[PDB]
C-alpha cells in the first residue's frame, strides 16, 4: 500500500504522514508541488494512492489530478484531495477531474484520523 502525499505545506505533510502512520500506513512518499508529484507518480507507477492539496506552485493539484486520470496507468488510482478549498464549486470542480474523496482543511489531528479512516480504514 504505497501512498504519495503532495502538499507545499511541510507541517500539513507532517500531520497527514503521522495520521497515515497511526492508521498503519508506513510507505508514504512526499512531494511539494504538482511537478515533483507527477515525476514521482511517473517513475513509481506501483504507487497505490495519491493524496494531494490543490493550491501549489509548479502545478496545482487540480492539474495534477487531471494529468493522473489521463495517464493510461493511473485511471483507477484512488485520489484523495485534502484542501482549504472548502467551497462546493471547488468540490464539484475536483470530483469532475477525478478526485474520489475530499477532505476540507482545516482539521485537528483526530478529525483527520477519523476522516482518513473513512476512506482508507486501517492497514
Ligand atoms: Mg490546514
Amino acid at each position: 500500500m504505497k501512498l504519495l502525499v503532495v502538499d507545499d505545506s511541510s507541517t500539513m505533510r507532517r500531520i497527514i504522514k503521522n495520521t497515515l502512520s497511526r492508521l498503519g500506513y508506513e510507505d508514504v512518499l512526499e512531494a511539494e508541488h504538482g511537478v515533483e508529484a507527477w515525476e514521482k507518480l511517473d517513475a513509481n507507477a506501483d504507487t497505490k494512492v495519491l493524496i494531494t492539496a490543490w493550491n501549489m506552485p509548479e502545478m496545482n493539484g487540480l492539474d495534477l489530478v487531471k494529468k493522473v486520470r489521463s495517464d493510461s496507468r493511473f485511471k483507477e488510482i484512488p485520489i484523495i484531495m485534502i484542501t482549504t478549498e472548502g467551497g462546493k464549486a471547488e468540490v464539484i470542480t475536483a470530483l469532475k477531474a477525478g478526485v474520489n474523496n475530499y477532505i476540507v482543511k482545516p482539521f485537528t489531528p483526530q478529525v483527520l484520523k477519523e476522516k482518513l479512516e473513512v476512506v482508507l480504514g486501517t492497514n
